[PDB]
């Protein structure tokens, strides 16, 4: 589980959603596993704007933020989960790592702000959900 908290936005992994995010919904992409709800309180995170390859990611299953390279967003295969059927998702960067079901929604960082957040894992891998295209977040 996790989110990010940026203005009077909330980014969470969309097959991770609350019947509360999708009665405030601002957007969501079942391709990017991304969800954005609109929230009362302002967040306290920044979106990086940046082509950062290297940074932090906090894995729940060990209680540590574990420093990785990470590849470039792209269309990957992901297997068939209990969430989705096997697909192509967009926007994916991976990265070696652990990484178990529950550890979605862990925040990656650089030095500009947050990069995404976990959204795929495995076989000593760990899949992010690029955010750092998303403008948007930073404004309305
Ligand atoms: C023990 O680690 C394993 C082993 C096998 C599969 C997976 N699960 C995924 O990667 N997810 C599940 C949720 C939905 C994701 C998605 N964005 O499609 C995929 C993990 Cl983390
Ligand atoms: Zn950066």
């Amino acid at each position: 589980s996790g989110a990010i908290y940026v203005g009077n936005y909330r980014v969470v992994n969309r097959h991770l959603a609350t019947h509360n995010d999708w009665a405030n919904l601002v957007w969501e992409d079942s391709s990017r596993d991304l969800l954005v709800s609109s929230t009362t309180a302002q967040g306290c995170d920044t979106i990086a704007r940046c082509d950062c390859q290297t940074g932090v990611y906090y894995c729940s299953s060990r209680r540590k933020h574990y420093p990785v390279s990470f590849s470039k967003p792209s269309l990957i295969f992901v297997e068939a989960s209990e969430y989705y059927p096997a697909r192509y998702q967009s926007h994916l960067m991976l990265a070696v790592g652990h990484s178990e079901p529950g550890d979605c929604g862990g925040i990656l960082r650089c030095q500009h702000g947050v990069v995404g957040i976990v959204s795929t894992g495995g076989n000593g891998l760990v899949g992010f959900a690029d955010v750092r295209d998303l403008l948007w977040l930073d404004e309305e």
